[PDB]
């Protein structure tokens, strides 16, 4: 329904957000994220479509920021959805070797570069990449933000309800939360995927979540 949104959350982080109707479950929304480092502009998740993201950078390129990369949390489209339309641009994509894989098996088009492990720097000391394990899919990662205490828990991020089950790992889940909660208790802002921003409670909310899930 609404346009594709962007505004500003914190010194040189904004907040992407575009609306979609998914069927069983009404109006939801995609939160992603650009941050700024100096001049330079990084996408955390792209849009879905590839009209959106060549919206989403030429927001930032008609205020002067050069678009250095865009990295993609899991392959399900809402965040890979702008991968095509990027590498035909020219701007490096990047996704974990498990997504890329995903998106092979998949046919869809890859991110140019991968990483694996379960830390990687995108941006050295300024944007970090985590992998807390299988959880909503076998390789959601999150993106953790060091200045400002900013974590990008992407579709993992479940506060209220799982989702759609579809890809989860039910199994691990509980342990991939535990790990991620341990890690980024620090963390000021937790920016999900599809529902509001909140603070580092979200971590205990995604633990309960799937500590429930893996039950029933
Ligand atoms: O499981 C999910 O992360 C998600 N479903 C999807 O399949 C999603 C890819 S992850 C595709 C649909 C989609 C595409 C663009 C923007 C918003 C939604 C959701 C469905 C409904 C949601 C709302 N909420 C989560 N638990 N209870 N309800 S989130
Ligand atoms: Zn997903
Ligand atoms: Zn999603």
């Amino acid at each position: 329904l609404p346009d594709l949104k962007i505004e500003k959350l914190d010194e040189g982080v904004y907040v992407h957000t575009s609306f979609e109707e998914v069927n069983g479950w009404g109006v939801v929304p995609k939160h992603g994220l650009v941050v700024l480092v100096n001049a330079e502009a990084y996408l955390i998740d792209t849009p879905f479509t590839a009209k959106d993201t060549e919206k989403l950078v030429t927001w930032f390129v008609e205020r002067g920021y050069k678009i250095k990369g865009s990295i993609s949390s899991h392959f399900h489209s809402d965040s890979t959805g702008g991968i095509e339309w990027l590498n035909s641009r020219s701007i490096p994509t990047y996704a974990s070797e498990l997504t890329n894989e995903l998106l092979k098996k998949d046919g869809k088009v890859q991110a140019t570069n991968s990483f694996s492990g379960v830390n990687y720097w995108l941006v050295k000391n300024k944007i970090e990449v985590f992998y807390p394990g299988p959880g909503h899919t076998p390789d959601n990662v999150v993106v953790w933000l060091p200045e400002r205490k900013i974590l990008f828990g992407g579709c993992f991020i479940k506060p209220y309800g799982l989702g759609n089950l579809g890809d989860a790992n039910i199994e691990a889940w509980p342990k991939s939360a535990k790990l991620l909660k341990s890690k980024y208790g620090k963390a000021k802002l937790v920016v999900p995927s599809h529902s509001e921003v909140g603070d580092a409670s979200l971590l205990k909310l995604t633990l309960e979540q799937a500590v429930k899930g893996l039950n029933e």
